[PDB]
């Protein structure tokens, strides 16, 4: 299905509208997307969890239906800034102390870090295709390595701001099946305008903690990595075959984490588009185990 889940609501955070879905009552279950998606990514997964809590999915600043930052440029949309907006949004949504996080891609970096800073508020973490630790160049898939190194160079502006490569190539290229015209449309929407409307999709791969740089994200991911491998918080690892980002060393490291159940589903990076029913079912079962009634 191409239909979004829920109705978008909006909240002004530091003078900017942020968009989010919030359905149901009870302890929250937060779904957090990464690059270059939005809450739309979760549309066929969130229904599986209906009645198990308050289902929330936020659009990160500059993505989905949330506002762009003004002014925009190469210093905007770094990890730190996204973190500031999302922290403040999660505050304003009145989440309580029994939060289940469901995370993907940069959503995992954000969610893992937040969970670390608020560990007594977290009831469970489900993650998939996540940035679970700092990596090296060799840990990127062979076929995508050189393109990501290009984004991280001066060639990135032309590739992403003019040609929109992250949306038009990386996104479809990391989904096993072809998207319908309506599904592409929804992912394209926030990035139709060339220029700074696309800055978020370029700023993100420039934040990837690769070979020690950028150093502040390295250190954040190094901190949450250590913590997660030592945390008794229950965890659901949704492993993808063949996967993309959570493979190799990162996958071995994730499997060392305590109090973790694991399932494996078909997919590359955007696995929600390939096996949404398996993922949704597993998340639901996980949340049911943590919230017997
Ligand atoms: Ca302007
Ligand atoms: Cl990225």
């Amino acid at each position: 299905g191409a239909k979004p889940f829920g109705e978008k609501k909006f909240i002004e955070i530091k003078g900017r509208r942020m968009a989010y879905i919030d359905e149901g009552t009870g302890d929250p279950i937060l779904f957090q997307h990464g690059n270059p998606t939005s809450s739309y990514l979760w549309r066929n997964i969130m229904p599986h969890c209906a009645g198990l809590g308050r289902l929330i999915a936020c659009d990160l600043i500059g993505m989905g239906d949330s506002d762009k930052l003004d002014p925009s440029g190469p210093e905007r949309y770094a990890y730190a800034e996204h973190r500031d907006y999302l922290d403040a949004l999660w505050e304003a949504l009145d989440l309580g102390d029994r939060v289940v996080l469901v995370v993907h891609d940069w959503g995992s970096a954000l969610g893992f870090d937040w969970a670390r800073r608020h560990r007594e508020r977290v009831q469970g973490i489900a993650y998939m295709e996540a940035i679970a630790m700092p990596i090296e160049a060799a840990d990127l898939p062979e076929q995508d390595r050189d393109l990501f190194q290009a984004f991280r160079s001066q060639a990135g502006e032309e590739l992403v701001l003019q040609d929109n490569v992250f949306v038009e190539q990386v996104l479809p290229g990391w989904i096993l099946r072809p998207l319908s015209e309506a599904e592409m449309a929804a992912y394209r929407e926030p990035f139709l305008a060339a220029g700074e409307a696309r800055r978020p999709t370029l700023s993100w791969p420039r934040q990837l903690p690769i070979a020690g740089t950028p150093a502040d994200v390295v250190a954040i991911a190094r901190d949450y990595a250590g913590w997660l491998s030592e945390s008794p918080i229950p965890k659901l690892f949704i492993n993808a075959e063949p996967g993309a980002l959570t493979t190799g060393r990162m996958r071995d490291f994730c499997r060392t984490w305590p109090n973790q159940t694991e399932i494996t589903v078909a997919g590359a990076h955007f696995i929600q588009e390939d096996s949404p029913d398996e993922i949704g079912a597993a998340i639901a079962a996980f949340v049911r185990r943590l919230r017997p009634a």
